[PDB]
DNA sequence: CCAGAACAGTTTGTTCTG
DNA sequence: CCAGAACAAACTGTTCTG
């Protein structure tokens, strides 16, 4: 049928750091925790992640990983 | 004496489309009224638009633009 | 001076690799 | 299959031109 991001709602390429995501959500959180960029959303953290504005707010879109499930490691 | 953009707050280069802006919201501006997107703001049409998170919302931004006063036109003569 | 164009750096996303 | 690296397209911002 179609394995569905379940960050973004782009199709999802496979299981990532523990959560069925797409690529981009997969570098994005990898890129996200990596770097401290200390993110504050513009609005009120309210944002809707979807496929074509994901890349709008980070700090939303990385709050979303992190509520998903999303736990790095390098691995396993 | 630093002259401040209207819409995104960092230092403002000129009077640009009619407001004191930077380059980046000058661009912006003619590029967002240009292009084919209809931006929709993942928020609720508040985004906060200073310098570092400018490029988070462009309907905002833009919103923030068309409100501040900024209007496309060619180059004007005086 | 400022709009538009051209150029350039930054950012996000996709394909390659082990 | 999946992380991480390498690659690449897309997007935002800066310097050049009339
Ligand atoms: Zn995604
Ligand atoms: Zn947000
Ligand atoms: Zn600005
Ligand atoms: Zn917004």
């Amino acid at each position: 049928p179609q394995k569905i991001c379940l960050i973004c709602g782009d199709e999802a390429s496979g299981c990532h750091y523990g959560v069925l995501t797409c690529g981009s959500c997969k570098v994005f959180f990898k890129r996200a925790m990596e770097g401290q960029h200390n993110y504050l959303c513009a609005g009120r953290n309210d944002c809707i992640v979807d496929k074509i504005r994901r890349k709008n707010c980070p700090a939303c879109r990385l709050r979303k990983c992190c509520q998903a499930g999303m736990v790095l490691g390098g691995r396993k």
